[PDB]
């Protein structure tokens, strides 16, 4: 196609034109990994909890579509993979200011 | 300005036609509006969840009495409890 950039997601329709909508995060898969953009604000721990739950459940639904797993089994598998990765030591930052 | 406060592309994805946006999430009206890619590896979703949880823990520690380690335990507990509910 004629696009010169990445395969982006469009703004959700309920966000379009809304001055009060703030983008929390954008995540891209690139070179066998992830590149993520986060907003500066924290807001509250519950929002991050909601975001995690929404992503996990969405992933489980999609995984169950594309596999032999039920949605429950898919979610269990995703949580197992999450836990294995969470266990990795974080032993191994830059800033730009103007 | 008069529209949504967007995040720019990370510099490492600019011009990368092979890079794929997994999701964009907006906070609005006290909730979350998320655009997800249509295509589905499960491991990528696992990693994304870890990256978000880790980031949330660091941000939570900056705004609370908790250390990052304590914050991470709280966030993960919260997350897993809701999934099992």
């Amino acid at each position: 196609n004629a696009m010169t950039g990445p395969k982006q997601q469009p703004l959700p329709p309920d966000v379009e034109g809304r001055e009060d909508a703030i983008e929390v995060l954008r995540a891209f898969v690139l070179d066998g990994g992830l590149s993520i953009a986060f907003m500066r604000a924290f807001e509250d721990p519950e929002m991050w909890g909601l975001l995690l739950v929404d992503i996990a459940r969405h992933a489980a639904r999609s995984y169950a579509r594309e596999s032999e797993y039920t949605e429950d089994e898919a979610l269990e598998r995703i949580v197992e993979m999450f836990e294995a990765e969470l266990s990795r030591p974080t032993d191994t930052t830059t800033e730009r200011t103007q």
